[PDB]
């Protein structure tokens, strides 16, 4: 009785819960449990242990729920290993497309990699496969004559005899996408997992409700984010039929019967409920233009938006949709009943670039010269197409310098080759050399993980800014019960480069909230262009990013753009607990209407660093850059009067620099760099300024 | 009827492309040359491939000539004829030239002049246009993973190419053709000469250089109109002309120098006046002075990019903007060449 999750380790025969389930039917640590499945279905998987398992959900792979033919959230009984002993005398029978002309029976080049001696056991005519060699290939168990379940011992015959048989199509393949398959956006994909689900996985729980139906999700923002394979893969788990209505096949037709196509694209499936129906890239079909000179589109979506109500509240029809911007897209479409809500997929961060790198390199067989962590750390501002772009050409640069260098080019595939062969780093420095920036450089979120002074700031900002950015998380009706609401936001101004901008980040690193940088120069440069919806957008973007903080620096940059600010953020979504702060260094040129309560008018002054600081920001600096065991941290601030974060990264910058110049001038360490870091000619600090910053402090008082 | 074959090209007919033909070889070869070891690939193939840039480059000449290379069978599916038809049959005409060489795998595909067909303007009044590029975005996606035909897009500027027809996955990578340079001019005219037989007093380099920023087609026809004004002396003024062509005595003739200053009388400017991207031909030591400036520099321009491991020793970005301020016209563009040319950067 254990309810289906997904875990997070790839491999098969795993089972990852928490102790009272071990211990409420006497299982151990090194153990095999029987799996329960429908029709008398049985599968096994040995014992394992984890921390972060809700205790009653069960969490594995697709291996089991193509097994057992049962998909997230069943009820499984559980038998431990003793029904059954050790067997012997095993021959495997793999399924014929998935091997594509490939060299010889491939036992000898699989399944003794599968051997990782943990012994994992095998139902007879399971299904289970390994991945490797470019390409995953599952394995049938077909020609087997033991006791029906076989745990697999190295004695075991290894037997190359089979043909791969033909495919029996009352299981789908995990070549078709999965849940952990798309796993680099380990982020609100979950979310919209657990708000489409329930007409999918209950049916007939929807069929008698009154709930109105939520009808529909868009999933824009940047192309190649797999959102074809994420409706793809949410109809492979909850096993709904998948027909994916492109636009320009929609619009390609002549008038009419692009009709009746909308008609047989419909209603193919809705005697198929539940289904899923899919019509991505809508600033192709749906925008709201005089563009589009014509009525052929009008026509298309026209009846579109009105017959994705076929659902007379007895189907199970849903829709997935996807575009590339959402202020393209009309309006009256977006309109509630014609379509309610929105969120967002986004762009991955370099984190979630860290395990999309290693869930699509399951098969391409890397070899362990690689590390995979500098790789995916340059690649800010890509998306993960581009990502499987670029160790798709890795593979192919690796098995190009081999294969045909060496003339084994013929006719039959060479597997144990190309199984041999693995890629390499700088197969991925090759592949970093071609045209990947082509995802371009927009607007970012990211989960933050600078934390050398994520508590706050100096000297009681610590107290106020820790209270303000993670108390109402955890206490929201205490501020209610002793009176008033939160603050609106704060200010932060003083001297400029100070690292303000990686203490924000610290901050929302510290409330394990997501951040939000946007600078002055990118609104400003649209500012010229009028696209302030654009503006807006990213604020609400921001804001069902929740939990989330607004950073924003250079206010005084802009008075138009402040003036859709002070407009736009009277809705504050205190609730959502997202949080507003502004940033600059010149206050006074902007203007003083903007510091009433209510809004962005809390004031504390950002001061420069003190010598103590500096050696702060100092040891921050050296963990990127390593230093000298002789090194005095308070000798380098020594003649620091005003030295700012800027100026100490301009110091270590180029003493760096002039270590790493000087250690390949030689013909074919760093303390000499530090006397003359500090020994250098200039100071050039800004300490007039900080006269007119006390007499704004003041003028504060 | 037959006439001089097109299959029967060489593949060094190309030469102005020699700084990106390299990897374009290097990225098609897989899927044609090798066809039976690419139904083998599990990895997600090559599916398109972007030629930009000037106009009249010879990439109809670069799609022969890969063709012809790996032996694959050869479609030319050219805009204005496939435009105009009336709607339905275009498209019928679109959906007959992407099938009838998915039969033929291996094939190439070249759908040049993508700007006079896929626009990215409002401008686009009517359906036409629309009905054209729509199921063009799908049928390339009806290889199956199976068949190993394959797009050549031949455009000018990729601005006006539209966005969605620059979908990731829709497109690949893309790369340029760019200009030829006059050191790439030199084996252009040397492999475009082979038929002419030019007299020996010239010396065939000195004509490539005062003809930087042109494409080679515009070298193409100044031999072209040189070959004319060097054969326009006779075949009628000695009357030359017999019953039949009397070829002996005009390949007998050659062209000289005077004939290509007559050619350079034409239009050299009808190139586009194009920003040009070349590794320099001026090198470090044609420049002396400013030492402590030009170490700075040499040291910025050697050791990111040829000792990224030293850089990464303590893990750090190198830089990235050099700033030049001072007097003006001392050769501050001039060093920039040397700079370039030194460490082997465009
Ligand atoms: N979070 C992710 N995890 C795994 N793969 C991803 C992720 N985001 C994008 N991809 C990859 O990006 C590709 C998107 O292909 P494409 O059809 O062009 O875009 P989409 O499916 O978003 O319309 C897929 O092949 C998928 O493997
Ligand atoms: N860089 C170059 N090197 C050699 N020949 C060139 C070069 N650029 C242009 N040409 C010549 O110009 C002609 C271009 O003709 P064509 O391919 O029909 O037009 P387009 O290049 O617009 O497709 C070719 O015959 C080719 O010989």
């Amino acid at each position: 009785r254990l309810i289906v999750d997904e875990a997070i380790n790839e491999d098969n025969s795993v089972v990852s819960l928490s102790q009272p389930k071990m211990d409420e039917l006497q299982l151990f640590r090194g153990d095999t449990v029987l799996l329960k499945g429908k029709k008398r279905r049985e599968a096994v998987c040995i014992v394992l242990s984890d921390d972060t398992c809700s205790d009653e959900k069960i969490r594995m792979n697709r291996v089991v729920r193509n097994n057992l033919r049962v998909r997230l959230g069943d009820v499984i009984s559980i038998q431990p290993c003793p029904d059954v002993k050790y067997g012997k005398r095993i021959h495997v029978l793999p399924i014929d497309d998935t091997v594509e002309g490939i060299t010889g029976n491939l036992f000898e080049v699989y399944l003794k990699p599968y051997f990782l001696e943990a012994y994992r056991p095998i139902r007879k005519g399971d299904i289970f496969l390994v991945r490797g060699g470019m390409r995953a290939v599952e394995f049938k168990v077909v020609e087997t004559d033991p006791s029906p379940y076989c745990i697999v011992a190295p004695d075991t015959v290894i037997h190359c005899e089979g043909e791969p048989i033909k495919r029996e199509d009352e299981e789908e393949s995990l070549n078709e996408v999965g849940y952990d398959d798309i796993g680099g956006c380990r982020k609100q994909l979950a979310q919209i997992k657990e708000m489409v689900e329930l007409p999918l996985r209950h049916p007939a729980l929807f069929k008698a409700i009154g709930v109105k139906p939520p009808r529909g999700i868009l999933l824009y923002g940047p192309p190649g984010t797999g959102k074809t394979l994420i409706a793809r893969a949410v109809a492979n788990e909850t096993g709904a039929f998948f027909f994916l209505i492109n636009g320009p096949e929609i619009m390609s037709k002549l008038a009419g019967e692009s009709e009746s196509n909308l008609r047989k694209a419909f209603e193919e499936a809705e005697k198929n409920a539940p289904a899923i129906i899919f019509i991505d890239e809508l600033d192709a079909i749906a925008p709201k233009r005089e563009k589009t000179h014509g009525e052929v589109e009008r026509r298309i979506v026209s009846q579109l938006l009105t017959l994705m109500d076929g659902l007379k509240q007895r189907a199970h029809v849903i829709v997935m949709a996807a575009t590339n911007r959402p202020n393209s897209i009309d309006p009256a479409l977006r309109r509630f009943g014609r379509f309610d809500r929105e969120v967002d997929i986004g762009i991955p961060d370099a984190t979630g670039r860290l395990e999309i790198l290693q869930i699509h390199t399951k098969n391409m067989k890397l070899a362990d010269d690689v590390d995979l962590e500098q790789v995916a750390n340059e690649t800010h501002g890509h998306v993960g197409a581009d990502l499987a772009a670029l160790c798709s050409e890795a593979a192919l640069q690796a098995i190009r310098k081999k294969m045909d260098l060496i003339d084994l080019e013929d006719e039959t595939i060479d597997a144990e080759v190309m199984n041999s062969l693995a890629v390499t780093m700088d197969d991925f420095r090759w592949a970093l050399s071609q045209s990947n920036p082509s995802a371009p450089r927009e607007t970012v979120v990211e989960v933050p993980q600078v934390t050398w002074e994520d508590i706050g700031g100096l000297e009681d900002v610590k107290r106020e800014l820790q209270e303000l950015v993670q108390y109402p998380v955890e206490h929201p009706d205490k501020f209610l019960k002793f009176g008033m609401t939160p603050s609106k936001g704060v200010l932060f101004y003083g001297p400029p480069g100070c690292g303000k901008t990686l203490l924000a980040k610290a901050i929302a690193n510290e409330c394990q909230a997501n951040f939000i940088s946007i600078k002055g120069p990118e609104l400003l440069t649209m500012w010229f262009g009028e696209s302030e919806a654009n503006v807006r957008e990213i604020f609400d973007k921001a804001r069902q990013a929740a939990p989330c903080v607004l950073f924003f620096d250079e206010l005084d940059s802009i008075d138009r753009v402040i003036n859709q600010i002070l407009t736009e953020m009277d809705g504050m979504s205190t609730k959502k607990n997202v949080f507003i702060i502004g940033a600059t260094n010149r206050p006074d040129i902007i203007d003083p209407a903007i510091l009433r309560p209510g809004r962005l008018d809390q004031l504390i002054y950002i001061p420069l660093p003190d010598e103590k600081s500096r050696v702060a920001i100092l040891k921050a600096n050296l963990r990127k850059s390593p230093v000298a065991k002789d090194v005095d941290l308070e000798f380098l601030a020594k003649m620091t009067n005003g030295f700012s974060g800027a100026d100490l990264t301009e110091i270590c910058q180029r003493a760096c620099k002039l270590a790493i110049r000087e250690s390949i001038e030689s013909e074919i360490i760093r303390r000499d760099h530090f006397e003359e870091a500090m020994r250098f000619a200039r100071r050039s600090v800004s300490d007039n300024d900080i006269r007119k910053y006390e007499m704004f402090a003041q003028t504060l008082q």
